[PDB]
């Protein structure tokens, strides 16, 4: 069988004091598969032009996830997460491209894909907080 990737991915940018911040929220329309709900789906987002420094997004409080783990986990995963990237100013961060790719986990520990987004830090409006979605797109491999 294949899964296609499919669905968008929710985040909140914001820099601050030579901090880029990126928050993670939820993905939908992502890629459905047997079994609603098995595997809780991560994200991972790093600069392109960095030290590839890829940073894996956390569960949020899973007291209120195992609620809604039940569809959302199967279709639409969220994660309410927050990260920063210290040392980092506009002059390079304008060079910088936020990417955020979500990945789901195996059945034994490997991780398969499910999207990448390519957020261009250039003229990233949504630095001022602002949670928007974001188209995931497949990984090529040229």
């Amino acid at each position: 069988a294949s899964h296609p990737i499919t669905g968008e991915i929710q985040l909140q940018i914001n820099y601050d004091l030579g901090n880029l911040i990126i928050h993670i929220l939820q993905a939908r329309n992502l890629v459905p598969r047997d079994n609603n709900g098995y595997s809780d789906p991560f994200v991972k987002v790093y600069l392109l032009p960095g030290r590839g420094q890829v940073m894996v997004v956390q569960n949020a409080s899973a007291e209120y996830k195992r609620r809604t783990k039940y569809v959302q986990k199967s279709l639409n995963p969220e994660w309410n997460q927050t990260v920063i990237y210290k040392s980092i100013s506009m002059e390079q961060l304008m060079k910088k491209t936020l990417e955020v790719t979500v990945w789901d986990y195996d059945r034994f520990s490997s991780n398969d894909f499910l999207g990448e987004v390519l957020i261009d830090l250039s003229s990233t409006s949504h630095l001022d907080n602002t949670p928007r979605w974001y188209p995931l797109k497949e990984q090529t491999e040229s």
